[PDB]
């Protein structure tokens, strides 16, 4: 799609349960959508046991709308009218992610 570079982790989309009862997972970013990624897993959570989403994984797009530039409450707007299920995909993303947790 680029080209060639590190992270060899590619892009996937994970089966969650109906998003209205996925609160279980929680979501962080930023301003004007600078970089929206996975915060933590709550055990016992549909997407936790459904799906293999955890801390430092990046999103890209939920349910086909894309999350890539979507603010940190536009993200949730599109979990809360997920459905039945959405499929979000993720990629690995520590350096993406780390620079929330510093």
């Amino acid at each position: 799609f680029l080209g060639e570079e590190d992270i060899p982790r590619e892009p996937r989309r994970i089966v969650i349960h109906r998003g209205s009862t996925g609160l279980g997972f929680n979501i962080i970013g930023g301003e004007d959508g600078e970089g929206i990624f996975i915060s933590f897993a709550l055990a016992g959570g549909p997407a936790d046991l459904s799906g293999e989403l955890r801390k430092g994984d990046q999103i890209l797009s939920v349910n086909g709308v894309d999350l890539r530039n979507a603010s940190h409450e536009q993200a949730a707007i599109a979990l809360k009218n997920a459905g039945q299920t959405v499929t979000i995909i993720a990629q690995y993303k520590p350096e993406e992610y780390s620079r929330f947790e510093a």
